[PDB]
């Protein structure tokens, strides 16, 4: 189901989120979002999210078991909210 | 017609995005959205918009011809944003 949501995603769209992504994985190890890069991005829109929210918000995409969000699991992520 | 889904918005949705529009005005001259906040913001979030497309985005959302954003209009914004 929410693999039909990212596949209805247009070029722009798709960019605007690659973009954002780029931004919030600077000074990332594996250039992807783990839940240190997630915290400062909700704290800097204003958010509060304890460190189990993190956690289990990335787990609920992290489907390769990373531990971390890449950008496929990323528009996932964008997706569900 | 957004109008609409502003309603559907729980409480807890609404508060979270009162968080965001406070630190999002947090300087703002009359604690609302201008095109510098707003700017910030797409900025902040690695986008790059022209000072016409900011414009335009507060605009759409403007009931009061204000040429800003408060948060009534913040929440057609967040709402319509889809
Ligand atoms: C208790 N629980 C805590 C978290 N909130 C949802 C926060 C959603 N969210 C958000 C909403 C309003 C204003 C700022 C933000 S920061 C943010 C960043 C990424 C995501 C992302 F990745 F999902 F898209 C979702 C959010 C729901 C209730
Ligand atoms: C169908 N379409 C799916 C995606 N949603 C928008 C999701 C973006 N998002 C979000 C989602 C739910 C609740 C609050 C928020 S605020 C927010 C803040 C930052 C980002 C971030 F990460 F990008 F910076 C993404 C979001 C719109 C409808
Ligand atoms: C020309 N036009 C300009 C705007 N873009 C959409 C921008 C949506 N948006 C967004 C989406 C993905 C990644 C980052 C961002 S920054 C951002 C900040 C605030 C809003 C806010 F306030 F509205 F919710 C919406 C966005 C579409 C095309
Ligand atoms: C369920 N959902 C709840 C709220 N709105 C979505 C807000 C998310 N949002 C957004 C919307 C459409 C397209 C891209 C984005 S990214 C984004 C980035 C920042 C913010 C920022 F900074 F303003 F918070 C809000 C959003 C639509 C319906
Ligand atoms: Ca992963
Ligand atoms: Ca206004």
């Amino acid at each position: 189901i929410y693999k039909a949501a990212v596949e209805q995603l247009t070029e722009e769209q798709k960019n605007e989120f690659k973009a954002a992504f780029d931004i919030f994985v600077l000074g990332a190890e594996d250039g992807s979002i783990s839940t240190k890069e997630l915290g400062k991005v909700m704290r800097m829109l204003g958010q509060n999210p304890t460190p189990e929210e993190l956690q289990e918000m990335i787990d609920e995409v992290d489907e390769d078991g990373s531990g971390t969000v890449d950008f496929d699991e990323f528009l996932v992520m964008m997706v569900r909210s």
